[PDB]
């Protein structure tokens, strides 16, 4: 049941959910993955139709930026990152698992539900930011929106993304760098609790939402405890404009890198 259903999604942790699916059923969205396989390759936008998403409300009943993303697919990746997660939970980088075999049609089949993503992943802001184009930027606007950039007001301006007649809006890029720099240090966390843990994967930009947290397992291969290797060519490279955009590490010139203390003389 469609109701049944979020319930089981809601699971131990209490909070309140509002499906953005249709009963039960998969959400198709436009995202901007980092992929490379046998057939397609490339930092483009696709088309993802295997994620079933509830929005959580807090009290007051607004909707917030937290999601509970249920991918669902076979069983084999289902042990399989399962196995993986048990390996990677202690780590503070990696976005709250909840692994269930569910009623659908006639068939247990089986959800990992992510809990409590951002709308948005790294890979989607690096894409806004990479390959904008005035006219259809609806995909930044929110995100600077959501994270209290700017006002929404900002966009009326005739030009709110020139940086030679607005300089301004310098100023409002450098309000995600925060959000960024957090990002980065939780990635050389989850990077550690590879190496520790033994396992041996590609580390791609739409696997980590904007808080910072991991949350995808498909292709870990495991290894040797203490012998594994993150591979972060990728990363670190399509991440690397937005470092300076973003002006990510100016929060490393303030004493205790803290943006409330006095800068370093
Ligand atoms: C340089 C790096 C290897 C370093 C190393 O320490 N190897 C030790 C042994 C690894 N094992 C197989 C045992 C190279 C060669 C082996 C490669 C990965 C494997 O295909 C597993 C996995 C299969 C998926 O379908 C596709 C992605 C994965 C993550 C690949 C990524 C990357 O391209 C690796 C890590
Ligand atoms: N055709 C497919 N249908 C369903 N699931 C797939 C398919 N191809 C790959 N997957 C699984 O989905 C993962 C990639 O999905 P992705 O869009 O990144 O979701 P997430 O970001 O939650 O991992 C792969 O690691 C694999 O386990
Ligand atoms: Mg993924």
């Amino acid at each position: 049941d469609a109701q049944s259903f979020l319930n089981r999604v809601c699971g131990v942790s209490a909070a309140r959910l509002t499906p953005c699916g249709t009963g039960t059923s998969t959400d198709v969205v436009y995202r901007a993955f980092d992929i490379y396989n046998d057939k397609v390759a490339g930092f483009a936008k696709f088309l993802k139709t295997n994620c079933c998403r509830f929005q959580e409300k807090d009290e007051d009943d607004n909707l917030i930026d937290s999601y509970f993303v249920v991918k669902r697919h076979t069983f084999s990746n289902y042990q399989h990152e399962e196995t993986i997660y048990n390996l990677l939970k202690d780590c503070p980088a990696v976005a709250k698992h909840d692994f269930f075999k569910f009623r659908i049609d006639g068939d247990m089949v089986p959800h990992i539900s992510r809990q409590r993503l951002t709308k948005y992943t790294m890979a989607d802001l690096v894409y806004a930011l990479r390959h904008f184009d005035e006219g259809n930027c609806d995909t930044l606007k929110e995100i600077l929106v959501t994270y209290n950039c700017c006002d929404d007001d900002y966009f009326n301006k005739k030009d709110w993304y020139d940086f030679v007649e607005n300089p301004d809006i310098l100023r409002v890029y450098a309000n995600l760098g925060e959000r960024v720099r957090q990002a980065l240090l939780k990635t050389v966390q989850f990077c550690d609790a590879m190496r520790n843990a033994g396992i041996v994967g590609v580390l791609t930009l739409d696997n980590q939402d904007l808080n910072g947290n991991w949350y995808d397992f498909g292709d870990f291969i495991q290894t040797t405890p203490g012998s594994g290797v993150p591979v972060v060519d990728s990363y670190y490279s399509l991440l690397m404009p937005i470092l300076t955009l973003t002006r990510a590490l100016t929060a490393e010139s303030h004493v205790d890198t803290d943006l409330t203390k006095p800068y370093i003389k």
